[PDB]
């Protein structure tokens, strides 16, 4: 295989294999067999091994990590990552929507999701590309964990579409997979974590992404933080435009009309709480629309049009 047939091969298997991985990962639906993957992978990597200046950043072969970092680098946030208001009852729930109505003068129309226990993040992307990774540190500068980020499955290295824009998420780590890392850890006598928010917290820490990229850490992302060209006018609308663009969304998001109905979804999902393969400590109540939000503003330290109802 010359160096022009393998150029070409290459980027035909990254494309073929990165849709792949997008179905399987993304959306938790692959169409075609794990052997058949395997086989193309097998291939793209012989490919590598024999001309590795073919490798790019969008190799699904890069997902293995490799780089080990000094340490991180401060990563401030051109927009703030602010914190979320919290309600403990039904009561604080039905408050909080009065005092919306009263701000806009209207019944409001809620976009509900569900709490995931992970680590918020930001992601940066240019003309499509995946540039820049960070945690939600402080709200204002978090640390720069774009190597560790290139290694979770689920983040895509290439868009659908080659538009700039910076997004925020949550980073978790799966019940099953946090359960197999104590076990891990028990076994080589290290401190097991207390719950996957630490398990994926201390994964998002670690220097050597060799071993990051074997956390099976998972995201969920649940706001666009600078729109591009995008055009969503409600957060329900931003979702499913994340969800277009290449990004992992979460299927249990609901569109609320009214107050009650918010509260008959926190219930749902009270009680399907433990069927879920990720940990949940609740549900975050969002005013649908933009224009809304925007009158609303924020506090000094939360959004005025958000509240996430913790669980008991
Ligand atoms: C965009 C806004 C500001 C409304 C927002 N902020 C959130 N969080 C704030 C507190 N952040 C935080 N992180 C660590 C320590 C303290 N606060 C972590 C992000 C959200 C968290 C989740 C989730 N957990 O599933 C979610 N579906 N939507 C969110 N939406
Ligand atoms: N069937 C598919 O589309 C698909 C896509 C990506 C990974 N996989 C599987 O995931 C596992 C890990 O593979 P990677 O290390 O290449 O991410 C393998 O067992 C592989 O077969 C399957």
């Amino acid at each position: 295989l010359t160096l022009t047939a393998a150029t070409t091969r290459a980027q035909e298997l990254r494309k073929q294999l990165n849709q792949y991985s997008h179905e399987y990962y993304v959306k938790d639906q692959p169409s075609v067999e794990d052997y058949v993957y395997d086989r193309l992978y097998k291939e793209l990597v012989d490919i590598e091994t024999e001309f590795p200046d073919l490798i790019t950043p969008d190799s699904p072969t890069q997902r293995v990590g490799g780089k080990v970092l000094s340490g991180f680098e401060k990563a401030p946030h051109d927009i703030p990552m602010y914190s979320l208001n919290d309600g403990f009852s039904k009561e604080d729930i039905f408050a909080f929507d009065e005092r919306v109505r009263k701000a806009i003068g209207k019944p409001v129309a809620y976009c509900c999701e569900l709490k995931i226990d992970g680590l918020a993040i930001s992601l940066r992307y240019e003309n499509g590309v995946f540039v820049r990774g960070a945690t939600r540190g402080d709200g204002t500068v978090g640390e720069n964990i774009t190597e560790n980020l290139r290694t979770v499955r689920s983040v895509p290295m290439r868009l659908t579409e080659p538009i700039s824009v910076e997004v925020r998420g949550e980073c978790y780590m799966p019940k099953q997979s946090f359960v197999a890392l104590n076990e891990e850890r028990e076994e080589n006598g290290q401190d097991i974590f207390a719950n996957p928010r630490n398990a994926a917290a201390g994964s998002l820490r670690q220097l050597d992404t060799k071993i990051v990229a074997k956390r099976n850490l998972n995201t969920f992302l649940y706001t666009v933080a600078d729109f591009g060209p995008m055009k969503a006018k409600t957060q329900f609308e931003a979702l499913e435009e994340l969800s277009a663009i290449g990004f992992r969304t979460n299927p249990e998001r609901q569109l609320c009309q009214s107050i009650d109905e918010v509260w008959a979804y926190i219930e749902e999902y009270h009680e399907k709480r433990s069927t879920l393969p990720y940990e949940i400590d609740g549900i975050v109540i969002k005013v649908n629309e933009f224009a809304l939000q925007d009158e609303l503003g924020f506090t000094v330290k939360a959004p005025r049009w958000a509240i996430a109802y913790k669980f008991p």
